[PDB]
Parts: structure tokens; C-alpha cells; sequence
């Protein structure tokens, strides 16, 4: 009769799949950069032609911090003993020695920069990407018609990142958390992706810059985690009567299976007539909004309690199906089953929701008199 | 020949019996209030009546903390999707959606309101508490004659909460630690209940409001746990010729099996012709001088060992019979034996240890020439 | 072909020998000194003639820390309950009682007051140390010809004291982290004993105080483990013209496996004609210059990882047989091996490492233009 919370332990493994480490234009500044990821700890160097690097930080001669050391040339020079590390992980140099052993190799992890973003693959089985596991190209990057990016960090202690992932499904909590109004709301998980559409409205009663300065802004939004870690969200928004589109990133790192990084940042295509500045201004609003529900979201993950056999009502999303889908990188390729990876898609009813929180929102508008 | 300590590792099972979590006045503003004790979390918060309801404070559908939420009628409403749990732990109305799942039932916790306190019974086991175990009503609270309480706690990091309850036969720490002076000290321990009787006298060298404005006040106390963790004192003073009367509460909870929550709090009885404002000065002023005495204590706690095998000597309590019979409270109730709960009574001949206390505190008032 | 890091788990045992705890002048104060070391508590204090003791801090009556107590006579008195413990570990009196039961005797550490200090003696099996394991007496120290010490200490988080014993074969970071300029190197182990002998320069674009105001001051060093904790190393700097004497000590004490305190000082022998405070300055610019280098350390083993499989150049120390020489220290004698105390002996042709340095200083200072 009593219901009991039950809750194993967090894996100890970390998802397979790439991961964004950042903004390419954070790490392409010459100095090494220091990332605690994946249970252990990476550096991150631009060569002399500004390719990006990224090796295993501990130096296999006696331990140093490379990420706390200094580019020289195409290597990263140890603080310790200023012995030099290419891209590959090769030796280069030892500079007061003849010679290098030529067992001096370590581990250069596969990257990707697109989007203007650095990824990382990461796989405990230690083989590489499959050419079809990968990150979309967002077509108006880096085109005179889109801004760059406002980009955001956030650092989660005391949680596992399948609390951020849940999310997808939570059509309720848009309400209660970020302020909006969710009208529509559909989920599709197959293969390596999991998907979210919604419709949304501003809500009256809140002001938040993700209506783009009109309360009753209609947002047409479909969201997708390609992988475990990484969501694009591609929006269009009908604010005073024009429509604006968005494209927002929402991604994370583990720092431990108790610890990670959340980012996220989005981009806005210049209306007709708009000046670089004023499109800037319209993505920096959108990414403040998106913060406030974030930052809300970091106070529920704060004090929750962890749960494995959360209880769903008729107007939930399906979370165990999600889950079932992102266990798959948590297992060896080969251990993954077709209930992981087989096409699901399930659409809440939203008209009970919508109307109860329409008398919430107007109860909370009579709430002046 | 050297003696070494020998200390197991604290219990994990916590306390069965009663716990005070606060004054019902705390809890009676309406909202929520969180309360970190068994290893878990609770909420505690008033209904429309004003009847205090205690549940587990992670609520079931997807762990949020209901002390983070706010209180809408008799049930208290979740800040992550707003569910409504009642004071019987049922889920009253999920606001979003049609229908409940019947299922949807949360732990209620069994709560005491009495000596205006909340308190909470706790059992591993699972059982409600027997009729005859409980706390007793304290004749004069709530009457005319009797202030209310001056209440005060104290959060102990880095002890399990039996370093509190073997104060209960520790007659000389009421001297080097508490700045009073035993004269008389017994203890009984029988069912479950742990007495001390004390007559103790003010030290000269040394200043403190326990003693009502009067250095050489004689103090007659009766101070006796009811269960493992709450402790009625009932003390008469003769200070400066008059007899007040005081009830001094001492009590705690268990956050964790190293970190416990102390309380105390006094009520004074009137004396004849004086007014409110006055009664409540000699109550602040009475708690004021036992807080001196457990700050004291706080430091001796914060660095010592935890030792199972204390070597004691002739002139001290009976420190293995009390911890015998705390140990009843860590077992199942049938698994209790006889020489647990079976009266004990032990009386500390103290006429050795006044002698040298009042050297003692004479050679220190000779310190001021 | 991708290397990569091994490391056990720290040892849970500590090492086997003397141990410096600090200066005699800062515990010859008449108060308790609190010592947190090989995982426990020790209490040093000097009793009435003087001489320092050192036991278990924990009092065998109910764990009161003594060190948090106060010394009468030649007994240290425990804060809880104010018993008196001896030099010998005896309690010599409960106040408040008769008699004292005979089976009241802690542990008394083995001690030996030298060269200013206090060391005293740790072994799991409980030995005492044999004849031949000492510490040797500092011929100047205490003669007018030379100073009193410039001592200073840094708290290492994070980090098996290993890492800084590991420095005693380390040539090449004493120019990245020490800022000098090495020519000779050669490493000696043997016994209990572990040498390094080294001829350094200072660095012209680097200037440090170890060079005594000449930048390119010429140091000839001998720094010897005298078992596994304490170095002595003498040094003679030609610095304008002049030849000083210098001695330095490197050592320290683990507080538990993880966290060990360093403690590192400088006596000078006063140059003819020169005052006692010249030579306290020259000792204190020592000491700075020391602590600079030190601190950097401090940096390196903070961000580094602990490895079990260092790859070593051509130019490396004898890491592996130093270590195999400490693990003597960390086994039974019993089970010490011929291949832990056998003399060995190491130069490093430091030809290749020179050549390279110097280029290095020189187009550092080209760096003005
Ligand atoms: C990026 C996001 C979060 C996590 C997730 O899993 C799916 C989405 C898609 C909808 C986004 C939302 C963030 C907040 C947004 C911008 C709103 O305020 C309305 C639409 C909504
Ligand atoms: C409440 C108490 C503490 C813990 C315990 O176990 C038993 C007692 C009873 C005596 C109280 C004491 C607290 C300090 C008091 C008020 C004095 O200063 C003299 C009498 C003494
Ligand atoms: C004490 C020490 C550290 C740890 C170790 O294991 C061996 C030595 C001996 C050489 C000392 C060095 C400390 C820094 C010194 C003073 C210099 O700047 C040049 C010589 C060098
Ligand atoms: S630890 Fe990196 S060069 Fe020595
Ligand atoms: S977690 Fe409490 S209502 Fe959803
Ligand atoms: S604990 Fe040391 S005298 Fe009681
Ligand atoms: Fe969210
Ligand atoms: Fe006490
Ligand atoms: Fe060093």
C-alpha cells in the first residue's frame, strides 16, 4: 500500500557517444585548457594552424597536469618536465634529452568541431564513431543570416545526468519550471535518437525572454538528442506578428556518474532588416530565458531524490521507454537490444492539462484586484 | 599493558521510538518545512485546521522534494509538477490530469502533538507505537502560571547521538564542562526510561544563568529520557531565598549515524507577583546558562574519539549498564532481553570528589590577589 | 601502443622510522600541542623540567582529546574530565577520586629531542628503534658560529607523501621548478639512506634567493634520507666571491594517506665578521628561496596523477630503485629484501640536458629586445 522509491546505484560507466566540450572560439585562444570529464581529466590545445587537440592530461612520464601547461609549436608542453605532446599523442621532444622512447604515446581522443563547437567521442570500449553516429550540421551556422551563438554554462553537483535527459519527456514540467504552455506534445525515439515535439505559449502571468516580447508568443519547437548528450532544438516563434527562428543547443558532459556540465546557447536567424547588433540581442534574450528554466530546474535536481520506478499518470510522457532508449549507451554495442533502439512515438493528450492550467494562469491574473 | 580503544563502527539502524522535530509554533506558519533526520528526508507542514502532517518528503512520481513546495489546502502541493499528497500520504489530485492512480500513496509519518512540540515515531520495523510508550503530558505548559518555551538547538557534525545520551550518568563533566557543582547523583534505568537524580550547588569561581542570580543557588533536578532521544528535566532552585520551578527539555534526532540535531528549551513557573515579561527573562536566562554548558560540550564532541571500552573509575557512572539499555532501542523489540531493561539503580558516593572540587574552586578565587 | 597509467591504491600503512614534528622552541611553550599524524592524534607537551612527551591524544577514560587540554606538573590534563597523564602514558590522578586503576597507561611515543627538533618514532610492529636508525646531530647547530633555524611549513592535500620523496632523483625539475641550473647529479641509496649529491647554478632569467644575491652563484649539495622522512642536506654556495655554509632541511609527516604535512627550514654559519642578524637574514632568504620552489611543487602534485609505471629518458633518475629502497619502510623487517638496501649508485650525464637549458636561459633574456 505504501509506495516506496527504489533507486540503484549510477552506472559507473559513462555514455558512449560524442560530447560538446565547448565553444570552438573558448579553446582557439593558444593555451591549453583543462576539462574534467568522463571520470578523469582532458587537455585542450589548438596547434599552430588552430586545429584543436584534445589528449588524456595526465603525462605518462610522471604524472603532470598537461593542461596546465603551455602550447609550444603543434605540441602541449608538461608544467612539469616541458616534455612536448602532438595531436596524436606522440612525444615530440624531450628538451634536455637525445632521444625519445618511442613507446611515448598517449591517448589523443577523436574529435569533431562543427557547428562552432568542439565534440569529443567518447567509448569505454575504445573504437571509434560509426560514420552514421555523428553531429548534424545546423545549415545557418556560420552564414551572414545568423548570429553566433550566446552560450551558457551551468555545473550540477550531486546529480547524474539522466536528470537532465528525462527531460524530453516532461511535458508538465515546461509549465511549472520554465514558464511556458505546452499545447501539443509528441515523442519519437528510434536508432541513436530521441526526439520532442512541442507547442508552446508564453503564459501570461510569467515574463520570460523566450517570447521574444510577447506574452502570448505561439513556439513551434522539435528537439532532439542525436546520441546520449547532445540536443539541437530548432525553433520558430510568431511573436508581434513576425516569426523568428531559433536554434538552441541543450547538451552535457559528465564530469562523474554525480557530477556534469550542462551547456547550452542558441543562435538567431537576422529578420529583414535587423542589424548583426539587434540579432545578437534577440539571441542573448532567448538564452537568458532558457537560463531562468534551467536555473529551476538545477533547484529540483538539487533536493530530488533519484527514482527508477517513478509513477505516471495519464498525462505523462513515456519515461520508461526513454529510459530504455538511453540505456543503450550504457551497454556494449553488441548487448543492445531492438527494445532499445526500435521506433516508439507517443503523444500526450494535452486537453485536460490545458485547461487547468488556463484557470491557474487567469486565477493568477485576478490576482491584482 | 597499554591500554588501547576499541570503537565499532557507529549503527546504521537508527533509534526506535519518539523524536521531537520542533516547537509546533515553528511549524504552524503554513508552509513547509524540511527536516533532514533518519537518513531520509521529510516534510513537515500545517493543513487548513492547523493539524501538523509529517511525510516522507520525496514525492513519488519523480522524487521531488515536497518541502520545496507550498501548501494548498489540507495537502501539500510539490514544486516540480504540483501533485497534492494529504496527511495521510494520498495523493489528492494531480492538477493537470483527470484521474489519480490509486496506487499513488506516500508514507505518513505517526505524529505526537503535545508539550507544544511535534513529535515523530520512528520504528525500522515498521510497527506503530505501543499505548504505552510515549511522551508525558508536562502538567504546566500551556497554563497561565507557566511561560512558553526559550528554545534553542545545536547541529552536532561528526558524532553518533549516543555521545549526548552518556551524559546521563556523567556526574563530573556537570563540573569541568556544565560549571555547576554535583552534590548528590543516582541513576536509574528501567523499561525504557533512563533517570538521573542530581542535587547540584553554583560554583563561586564561575558565573552562569542556570543559577538565577545566585552564585550558591542549590538546584534539585530530576531529569529522565523517555525513549532514546527525549529527555523531561525537572528542576527546583533555591535562589536567593526563593523556590523556582523550571522544565528543561533535552532532546535530539539523528540526521545521519554521524550527525545529530540538538534541542533544548526551558519553561519557568511563575513566581508569585511577577509578570510575564519577567518569567520569560528567567527562562531565556535559564537556557542561555544550559547552552553555555552544551557549547562546551559541542567542542569535547567535535574532537574526541568514539570509545566502546571506556576504562572508568570509582567515582563514575554506570556508563555499560546505560549503554546496555540504549541498545534495546537498536534491536528488534523481539529480540530485547532482560538484562536491558531490567531496573538498574547505581549512586555515586561524591564525598571524594566535593572535597577536591572545592579545593579547587577556592584556590581559583584566591587567583585574584 | 597507446600507453597508459598505473596506480595502486596509497598504502594504508605508514612508514616505518623517525618522523620531525616541528621545533622544540614552538612546543617548549608549557601548553598542549595538537598533532595530527599517521592517521590518529598525538598530544605533544613539556613538562615541568622541560622535557617534551608525546602520547596518543585520545584519553583512555572517554575519548577526550588531551590535546585540547592543559599541562599541570608533568601530567597533561584532558578537558572532558580533567584525568592527568604522564610522560610515561601512566595517569598519575583522577582528581575527584582515590585511587587510580592500575590498567590506566596510554601510549607514550618514542621521542628525540636534536638539532632543534622534535622527532619521534613510528612503527607499525610496534618496535622500538634499533641503535643504528637515528638521526644525525648537526655539528653547527647550537654553536655560536651558525643561526637558529628559518623554518617554514605547507599542508600537501591531496597527495601520498611518496611524491615528495620521489624529488630525490628528480633532476630535471630542479630547473623547471626550482628555477637552478643543474651539472652534476648522482644518486646513492643504501640502508636506510637515500643521497642525492648535486652541483647547481643559478638561472640568469630567474633569480631566487637560494642564490645568496649572486645570480650565478655555484651550490654543491649532499641531501641524504635518513630513513624514509627526514632529509639533512648540506650545501656550500660560492656567491660573490664568498664561500657560505648552509644547511637545509627537507621533511615531513603523513597526516593519513592521503595528506602529509611538509616542513622545510635553513641554518647558516655566519660568515667572518658578520652579525647574528646578517646571518638570520641570509638564513630567511634561503628559506624563501626554498618555499618558491616548494610551492611550485605544491602546484604540480595538486593537478598531477599518481603513477606506478613512470616513463623514464635517458636523463631521468633511478625513479624505480628509489622507490624499491622506500618500499623498505612500508614492509616488516622482517621481510626486507637485499634489493631494498643494497648500495646502489646513479650518475646522470647531464651533457645533453646543459646544452639545452642554456639555450633555453639565453634566448629568454634575448627576450628584452
Ligand atoms: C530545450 C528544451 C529543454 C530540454 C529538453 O529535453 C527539450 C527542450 C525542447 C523545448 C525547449 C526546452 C527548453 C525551454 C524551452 C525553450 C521553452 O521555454 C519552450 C520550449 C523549450
Ligand atoms: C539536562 C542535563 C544535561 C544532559 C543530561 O543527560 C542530564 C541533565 C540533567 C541535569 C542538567 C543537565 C544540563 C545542565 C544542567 C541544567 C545544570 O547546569 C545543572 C543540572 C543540569
Ligand atoms: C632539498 C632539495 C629538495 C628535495 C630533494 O629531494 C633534494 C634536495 C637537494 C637539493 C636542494 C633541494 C631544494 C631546492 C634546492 C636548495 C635548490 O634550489 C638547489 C639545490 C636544491
Ligand atoms: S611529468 Fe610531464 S614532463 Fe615529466
Ligand atoms: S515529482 Fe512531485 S509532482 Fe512530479
Ligand atoms: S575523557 Fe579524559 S578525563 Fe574523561
Ligand atoms: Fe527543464
Ligand atoms: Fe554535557
Ligand atoms: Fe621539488
Amino acid at each position: 500500500e505504501i509506495r516506496e522509491i527504489q533507486a540503484a546505484a549510477a552506472p559507473t560507466r559513462f555514455a558512449r557517444g560524442w560530447h560538446c566540450l565547448g565553444l570552438l572560439r573558448d579553446f582557439q585562444d593558444g593555451k591549453p585548457h583543462s576539462i574534467e570529464a568522463f571520470g578523469t581529466k582532458l587537455v585542450v590545445f589548438a596547434d599552430s594552424k588552430g586545429q584543436l587537440n584534445v589528449l588524456d592530461a595526465y603525462c605518462r612520464h610522471m604524472g603532470g597536469d598537461l593542461s596546465r601547461g603551455e602550447v609550444k609549436g603543434d605540441s602541449i608542453a608538461c608544467p612539469f618536465h616541458d616534455w612536448r605532446w602532438n595531436g596524436k599523442g606522440k612525444c615530440t621532444d624531450i628538451p634536455y634529452a637525445r632521444r625519445v622512447p618511442p613507446i611515448a604515446k598517449t591517448r589523443a581522443w577523436t574529435t569533431l568541431e562543427r557547428n562552432g563547437q568542439l565534440y569529443v567521442w567518447n567509448d569505454p570500449q575504445g573504437n571509434p564513431p560509426p560514420e552514421d553516429v555523428t553531429i548534424p550540421e545546423i545549415a545557418g551556422y556560420g552564414t551572414d543570416e545568423w548570429t553566433d551563438w550566446s552560450w551558457k554554462s551551468l555545473r550540477i553537483k550531486g546529480s547524474h545526468c539522466r536528470e537532465i535527459v528525462d527531460n524530453v519527456v516532461d511535458m508538465a514540467h515546461f509549465f511549472y519550471i520554465h514558464y511556458s504552455f505546452p499545447r501539443y506534445f509528441k515523442n519519437v525515439f528510434e536508432g541513436h535518437t530521441a526526439t520532442q515535439y512541442m507547442h508552446s505559449t508564453g503564459r501570461e502571468d510569467v515574463i520570460s525572454g523566450t517570447n521574444y516580447d510577447d506574452p502570448n508568443a505561439e513556439l513551434r519547437s522539435e528537439a532532439t538528442y542525436f546520441g546520449p548528450s547532445y540536443m539541437i532544438d530548432w525553433l520558430e516563434s510568431d511573436a508581434n506578428g513576425q516569426t523568428i527562428e531559433t536554434i538552441l543547443i541543450n547538451c552535457h558532459y559528465p564530469v562523474s556518474n554525480n557530477e556534469f556540465v550542462l551547456q547550452y546557447g542558441a543562435i538567431v536567424k537576422k529578420l529583414p532588416g535587423v542589424s548583426d547588433e539587434i540579432a545578437a540581442g534577440m539571441a542573448e534574450q532567448f538564452a537568458e530565458g532558457v537560463q531562468l528554466g534551467f536555473e529551476q530546474d538545477v533547484e529540483i535536481w538539487k533536493n530530488k531524490a533519484p527514482i527508477d520506478n517513478p509513477l505516471l499518470s495519464e498525462e505523462d510522457g513515456p519515461v520508461y521507454q526513454l529510459r530504455r532508449w538511453y540505456q543503450q549507451f550504457y551497454v556494449d554495442v553488441e548487448d543492445i537490444t531492438e527494445d532499445m533502439t526500435k521506433r516508439f512515438e507517443f503523444e500526450i493528450d494535452t486537453t485536460r492539462a490545458v485547461a487547468s492550467w488556463q484557470k491557474e494562469v487567469a486565477e493568477n491574473l485576478a490576482k491584482q484586484a
